C-alpha cells in the first residue's frame, strides 16, 4: 500500500491566424492504461474487451500474461474521450482512463512549415512551434493517488500541482490567403512540373508576412512516410540568386546618385558587352539603344551594367543593404538565412556587373518581398512581422519618395507595356513588378547549369496605393516553359487577384475588371 505521484497533462498554448482561425490546437484526448494483476483476475472479461479496442484475442491475452507482474501498462492512447468511456463503460476490473491532449493542426499541409510541429515528448522541433517553445508549452501538474498491495487504485488524494497552460500565439498569417497561395504555388508547380518553390505575400504597410507557402510540403498530423526535404520551410531557409529581380534597385540607386534620369539612352547594342574574360549576355535582342525603363521592360543586363559602371558599385551596395538584402530579418525562424551581399574592399567591372543584374548575392524570398514592400510603401522599409501587429509600426525612408514613385512607375509599366510581361496582369488592378530567370548553380562544379532554370516574380499591387507585396519561386520548371514571365508571372496574377479581393481592397482599373466587380 502507498501513495504515487501522477502528472496532470498541461494544455499547449493556442496557435492562430491573424483573424482567430486555429492553427495548433491541443485537443483533449483519452488514454486507457489497466493493472495486470486486476486484469489477472477478471480473465473471463478479456475476450470482450480485446474486441471493444479492436485487438486479436490472443494477442491482447499474450500482452497482459507477459506483464502480469507490473503495476501499470497503456492498453490505448489517443481515444476521443467518448471512445475511452465506452471502453471505461464495461466495469473490467483493472481497467482505468486519463485524459490526455494531442496537438492537431487543422490546417494541415497548407501552413505546415510556418507553424511546424511537436514531437511525441510535446516539445516544439520544427516552426513556429520551436521558436516560440516557451511560450506555448504548459507546465504539466502532479497529483497523488492512493493505491493498494495489488496496484488497485483506491483514492484520489490531492492535487499538489496545478497544471498551468501555454499561451495563446496570434500570427500575421491570413489562412484565407494562405489557403489561395498554397493552392496555386502547387497548381503551378504541377502544371510546370517543377521540383520546388515556394510563395510569399507581405502587407506592405505595415510588415506582416499575410502568407508563406512552399513546395514540396507535408501532412503534420501524420507524418509516417515524411522526408526530410519536405519539411523545408524554402521562403526563409533557401538562398538563391534573385537576378533581374534586383534591377529596380540598380536603378533606385542610379536615380539616387544624381548622375541618372528616365529619359537617358543607353546603348546596348547587340546585346553583349565584354568585359575581359566574361561576357554579358542580354536574353532578349531586339534593340540597340533603351530608355532607363526600357532596360527593366526589356530586363537588358548590358544596359544596367553600363549604369552600374557609371554610378559605382558603392551605390548599389549600399541601396540593396538598405532594403535588407543580405541582412538579418530579425524575426528568429528557425533554420532562417542572412544571405550574402558581397562587399569587397576594390570592385571589379566584373563585380560590379554581376552585382547590379543580380548574381553573386544569396537572397531569402522573404528578403526579397520585404525589398519590394519598402519600394511599394513609397520608399519607406518597415521591420517584418510573423506575429498579428496592432499598431503600423515606424518605418525608416530607405527610398525617398520622389525615387520610389519613379521606380513603381517603370514596374508598372514591365506588367502593362507592349513587349511587358503581360501575364502578370492583375483583372481589375493596376500591379507592379519585375520577372526574373536565374541558371542554377552547377552540382558538383562552380559555373551554371545549361538547362536547370529558378523562375522569379516579385511586384506589388494596386499601383495608386500599394497594399501587398508578394513574391514567387519556381524551381526547375521543366514542362511549359522556364523564363520567370511565362512560369511564375501568372502564377502572380491569380493569386494577387484572389488576395486583392479576399482583403476587400477596391479595384484601380475597372477597364479590365471581371463582371463581378463592375457591380460592387
Ligand atoms: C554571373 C554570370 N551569369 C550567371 C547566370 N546568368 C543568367 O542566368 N542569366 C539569365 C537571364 O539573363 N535572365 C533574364 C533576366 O532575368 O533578365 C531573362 N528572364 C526573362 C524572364 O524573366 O521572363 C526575360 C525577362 C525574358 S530575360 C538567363 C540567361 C539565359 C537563360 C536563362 C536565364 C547570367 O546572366 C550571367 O551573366
Ligand atoms: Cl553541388
Ligand atoms: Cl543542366
Amino acid at each position: 500500500r502507498s501513495v504515487r505521484h501522477i502528472a496532470i497533462p498541461a494544455h499547449r498554448g493556442l496557435i492562430t491566424d491573424r483573424n482567430g482561425e486555429p492553427l495548433a490546437v491541443s485537443t483533449p484526448v483519452t488514454t486507457l492504461w489497466a493493472n495486470p494483476k486486476e486484469l489477472m483476475t477478471a480473465k473471463e472479461r478479456w475476450p470482450q474487451l480485446a474486441a471493444a479496442l479492436g485487438q486479436d484475442t490472443k494477442l491482447f491475452a499474450d500482452r497482459i500474461e507477459q506483464n502480469a507482474e507490473r503495476e501499470f501498462i497503456y492498453l490505448v492512447r489517443g481515444l476521443t474521450p467518448e471512445q475511452g468511456e465506452g471502453v471505461i463503460a464495461l466495469k473490467v476490473p483493472g481497467v482505468y482512463s486519463i485524459e490526455e491532449f494531442r496537438r492537431f493542426y487543422p490546417a494541415g499541409e497548407v501552413v505546415a512549415h510556418a507553424v511546424g510541429f511537436t514531437d511525441v515528448d510535446d516539445r516544439g522541433r520544427e516552426g513556429i512551434e520551436l521558436a516560440f517553445d516557451e511560450w506555448l508549452a504548459g507546465v504539466p501538474g502532479k497529483r497523488q493517488v492512493l493505491k493498494d498491495r495489488r496496484g488497485r487504485v483506491i483514492k484520489d488524494v490531492q492535487v499538489t500541482k496545478n497544471a498551468k497552460p501555454g499561451k495563446t500565439l496570434a500570427l500575421s498569417i491570413d489562412l484565407r490567403l494562405q489557403y489561395l497561395a498554397h493552392r496555386e504555388l502547387r497548381n503551378a508547380l504541377l502544371e510546370n512540373g517543377a521540383k520546388a518553390g515556394s510563395l510569399v505575400i507581405m502587407d506592405v504597410k505595415t510588415g506582416e508576412i499575410l502568407a508563406m507557402t512552399n513546395q514540396p510540403t507535408y501532412n503534420p498530423n501524420n507524418r509516417r512516410n515524411l522526408q526530410p526535404a519536405a519539411m523545408r520551410n524554402r521562403a526563409m531557409i533557401d538562398v538563391f540568386e534573385p537576378g533581374s529581380t534586383v534591377k529596380p534597385f540598380s536603378m533606385s540607386a542610379a536615380l539616387a546618385s544624381g548622375r541618372w534620369k528616365p529619359s537617358d539612352i543607353v546603348d546596348v547594342y547587340p546585346g553583349t558587352l565584354q568585359i575581359g574574360r566574361y561576357t554579358i549576355r542580354d536574353v532578349s535582342r531586339n534593340s540597340r539603344q533603351l530608355d532607363l525603363t526600357g532596360i527593366l521592360i526589356k530586363s537588358s543586363n548590358v544596359g544596367i551594367s553600363k549604369i552600374a559602371f557609371d554610378i559605382g558599385a558603392e551605390s548599389i551596395y549600399s541601396v540593396m543593404q538598405q532594403v535588407g538584402l543580405g541582412q538579418d530579418t530579425g524575426l528568429g525562424f528557425p533554420g532562417e538565412r542572412v544571405g550574402n551581399l558581397p562587399n569587397h574592399r576594390k570592385w571589379p567591372k566584373a563585380e560590379t556587373a554581376t552585382l547590379a543584374y543580380g548574381y553573386g548575392l544569396s537572397v531569402t524570398a522573404i528578403q526579397l518581398a520585404h525589398a519590394y514592400a519598402a519600394l511599394a510603401n513609397d520608399g519607406k522599409s518597415v521591420p517584418l512581422s510573423m506575429t498579428r501587429v496592432d499598431r503600423v509600426p515606424d518605418g525608416v525612408q530607405v527610398i525617398s519618395p520622389e525615387v520610389a514613385s519613379t521606380v513603381q512607375g517603370m514596374l508598372q509599366q514591365v506588367v502593362e507595356a507592349q513587349g511587358g510581361v503581360f501575364r502578370a496582369q492583375v483583372p481589375g488592378y493596376h500591379a507592379a513588378g519585375k520577372s526574373g530567370t536565374a541558371r542554377k548553380v552547377s552540382v558538383g562544379t562552380k559555373g551554371y547549369r545549361e538547362n536547370a532554370y529558378r523562375s522569379l516574380f516579385a511586384g506589388f499591387a494596386p499601383a495608386t496605393d500599394p497594399r501587398i507585396a508578394m513574391v514567387v519561386v519556381i524551381d526547375e520548371p521543366s514542362k511549359a516553359g522556364y523564363f520567370g514571365g511565362l512560369v511564375s508571372a501568372p502564377v502572380f496574377s491569380k493569386v494577387m487577384a484572389g488576395a486583392l479581393r479576399l482583403m476587400n481592397v477596391p479595384p484601380d482599373n475597372l477597364p479590365t475588371a471581371t463582371e463581378q466587380q463592375q457591380v460592387n
